[PDB]
């Protein structure tokens, strides 16, 4: 049977791969010392339960508002008006213990199958050993009840507005509170600066009945079991062998199972995969090459024109190096055809190539994780883009395709010169006789941008739809084909920018933020079969800006 008590999982060993804890029995658990804490039941023998202090206790943060990282890997949709989906996070913690085990003796099965398996070197044994009682034991670990709550707001205008009207009107009550009281009592009213804001909220150990900040509705409880929130130290299995011939045998058979698939021994930096690890095309297999996750920089929004792109370096610390990352790009309207093909090592730092696409590596969360990045600044303003990556290992395996589609921002329109030409067309269709004035009216109209005609239209029709609609006038004054020729310019605006540019007003904003410009120093040596590695490549990074033009919608000129 499985034996299970509190503070739990710290007597049965713990996998780090597959992150898994209560794998198999480690150390015995007795009752001989008597060990109590409050309300709870007897604890094991040798695990040192602490209360946290009083100020880590029952306290809540609310983090950063940051953009929606999940909505900008995939089919990327939203407002141009709005920009990125924003996110913030709040979490409280409550019931905290910190929980160190010291010092206990190991379990009886545990110590069983170690002595039989001790002079048995075997790897396919050693592997069924770590399968079934993981890879290390928790030495420190964290326990209590959290709540993580996650605000999504729609937009980081409307967050902005929400945080500056609830900061007024506090001064009581923490943000999340505050939204969720506006939340709840919008079912009394309809439509407002709160419309598209969610809460979703989940709990690790339900809330205790003292603590008010993570208190919902139904699900307070008096004094609520603490479950495991943090593994703070782990200690490799190898530590509890007491032999050093079996302690380094098994040790690199671990290294086997995290690192090389477990199909594979692990020299200094790299995997030597057994045969047949190798895949369809004979290219070791037994290290995983990884899926890069193609992402919208979380800090430059899209323009017309601009797009900049992010993904975080798949390389192992220990197996496969990538030698490459693929990146194609097309314009669609198609489907599976080839984009324009773009290798990062070849086309991206070494060949010009600019200043339509500029490419740049930098420093992660936490080194040393790359965090490669491109940016095309000479794309086609409202155009639905599909960008692809997948990342060429040292041996020339391709790893599992990665995908972004998204739209760019709609063209620039100056919303003065639209009203303008509008008024100008008017007093020629009332002017009505000259066939200059018929054919200048047309030639202004044609002349300017499609999203501008479209502008244009909507002036004239606020403002004299009474006396003749604008592509009926155009047609009585111009006459059956300018007519049309207008109307199919019109066509040529989506129905994004359409519903966009019947906005009240449009203004214009310059944003001007910078993007890393880098190049390669050294070209690296390469094989036949094997290529060098993309991160050992020298390369010079400077700092360069873009300015990126773009539009500002709304029914009034206040925001
Ligand atoms: C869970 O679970 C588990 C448990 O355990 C875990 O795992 C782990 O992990 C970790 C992390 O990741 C790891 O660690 C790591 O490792 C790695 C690898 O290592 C190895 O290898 C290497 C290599 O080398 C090379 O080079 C050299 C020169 O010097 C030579 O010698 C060699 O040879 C090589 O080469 C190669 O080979 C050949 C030739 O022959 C060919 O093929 C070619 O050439 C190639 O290349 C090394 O280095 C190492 O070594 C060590 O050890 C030994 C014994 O064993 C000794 O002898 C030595 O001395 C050493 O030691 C020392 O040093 C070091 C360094 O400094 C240190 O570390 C130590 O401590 C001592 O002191 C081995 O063998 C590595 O690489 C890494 O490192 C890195 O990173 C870090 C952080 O982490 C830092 O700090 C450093 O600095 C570095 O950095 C660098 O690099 C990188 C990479 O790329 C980059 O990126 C950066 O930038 C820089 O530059 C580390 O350390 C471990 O191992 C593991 N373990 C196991 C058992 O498995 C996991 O993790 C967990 N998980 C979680 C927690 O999550
Ligand atoms: O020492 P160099 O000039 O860089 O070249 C090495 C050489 O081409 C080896 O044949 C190759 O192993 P395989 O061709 O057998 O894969 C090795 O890869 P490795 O160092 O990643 O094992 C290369 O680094
Ligand atoms: C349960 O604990 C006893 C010690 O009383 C131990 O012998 C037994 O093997 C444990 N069960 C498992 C599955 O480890």
């Amino acid at each position: 049977k499985f034996n299970d008590t509190l503070f739990g999982e710290m007597l049965h060993g713990y996998n780090n791969r597959t992150q898994h804890v209560n794998q198999g029995q480690v150390f015995q658990m007795t009752f001989r010392e008597n060990n109590f804490i409050k309300d709870f039941p007897q604890l094991a023998d040798g695990l040192l339960v602490i209360p946290l202090p009083v100020e880590e206790q029952c306290r809540g943060v609310l983090s950063e508002p940051l953009p929606d990282l999940q909505l900008l890997t995939g089919d990327i949709r939203y407002d141009e008006a709005m920009g990125y989906p924003m996110v913030q996070q709040w979490r409280v913690r409550s019931n905290l213990y910190r929980v160190k085990l010291s010092t206990i003796t190991l379990a009886a099965g545990f110590t069983n199958v170690l002595k039989i398996l001790t002079k048995e070197s075997s790897r396919e044994e050693l592997l069924s050993f770590i399968q079934h009682y993981g890879s290390h034991y928790i030495a420190e670990a964290l326990y209590g009840s959290e709540l993580t709550c996650i605000i999504h707001f729609p937009s980081k205008k409307v967050q902005q507005q929400l945080w500056l009207q609830y900061q007024k009107e506090t001064t009581s009550m923490p943000f999340i509170t505050y939204l969720s009281g506006l939340l709840t009592a919008q079912m009394l009213s309809d439509d407002q600066l709160i419309s598209g804001v969610e809460i979703r909220c989940e709990e690790k150990g339900r809330c205790p009945s003292t603590c008010h900040l993570c208190r919902r509705p139904g699900k307070e409880q008096l004094s609520p079991t603490p479950v495991l929130l943090e593994i703070n130290r782990v200690v490799p299995l190898y530590t509890l062998i007491q032999d050093n011939g079996t302690k380094e045998a098994f040790k690199s058979a671990l290294m086997s199972s995290y690192w090389c698939s477990g199909k594979g021994d692990v020299i200094d930096d790299w995997c030597r995969c057994d045969l047949s690890a190798f895949d369809a095309n004979g290219l070791p297999n037994c290290s995983p090459l990884l899926q890069p996750v193609l992402r919208l920089s979380p800090t430059v929004e899209p323009s017309s024109t601009v797009v900049s792109l992010e993904w975080v370096d798949v390389q192992p610390a220990i197996g496969t190096k990538v030698s490459d990352y693929i990146l194609q790009h097309k314009k669609v309207d198609t489907d599976l055809y080839t984009g324009e093909f773009l290798s990062f090592a070849d086309d991206l730092l070494s060949g010009l190539g600019t200043s339509c696409v500029a490419a740049g590596r930098s420093h992660g969360e936490v080194p040393e994780v790359s965090i490669y990045s491109v940016i095309f600044k000479c794309l086609e303003p409202d155009g639905l883009y599909k960008f692809t990556l997948y990342a060429v290992d040292t041996r020339g395996r391709h790893s599992e395709l990665s995908t972004v589609t998204l739209r760019t921002a709609c063209p620039l329109v100056d919303d003065n010169k639209a009203e303008e030409i509008a008024d100008k067309i008017y007093n020629l269709y009332n002017g009505y006789t000259s066939g200059k004035e018929q054919q200048m009216a047309y030639n202004t109209l044609m002349e300017v941008s499609a999203s501008m005609l479209f502008r244009v239209q909507h002036h004239y029709n606020s403002h004299y739809e009474k006396f003749g609609d604008f592509v009926w006038r155009s047609e009585d004054e111009l006459g059956p084909r300018k007519a049309h020729l207008i109307l199919r310019r019109l066509e040529r605006v989506s129905s994004h920018c359409s519903s966009l540019l019947r906005s009240a007003y449009i203004q214009s904003r310059v944003e001007t933020v910078p993007y890393l410009f880098c190049r390669s120093e050294e070209v690296r040596p390469a094989g036949m079969v094997w290529y060098s590695i993309l991160k050992d490549t020298k390369i010079t990074c400077e700092e360069k800006m873009v300015s990126m033009a773009r539009n500002t919608y709304g029914e009034s000129k206040g925001r």
